[PDB]
């Protein structure tokens, strides 16, 4: 039962339990190319970047921040 807070490059915040599902339901928040899903399960530029942010490798992906609640 995980919870995540995602902050857009301007401070707007969203809360959800699954990042992939949120991305799939909110394509309009990102550029098109960043939510094209590719195989290597599946990934998109947004999911991979935000997951690297979650791992602590980078504080943000294209201004997007994400943290575990």
């Amino acid at each position: 039962a995980k919870r995540w807070r995602l902050t857009d490059p301007y401070g707007k915040q969203y809360e959800f339990s699954n990042l992939h599902h949120f991305i799939r339901c909110n394509n309009n928040l990102f550029t098109r190319k960043d939510v094209v899903w590719k195989r290597t399960g599946e990934y998109c530029n947004a999911s991979a970047g935000l997951q690297n942010v979650v791992a602590g490798k980078s504080p943000a992906w294209k201004g997007w921040e994400i943290e575990e609640i």
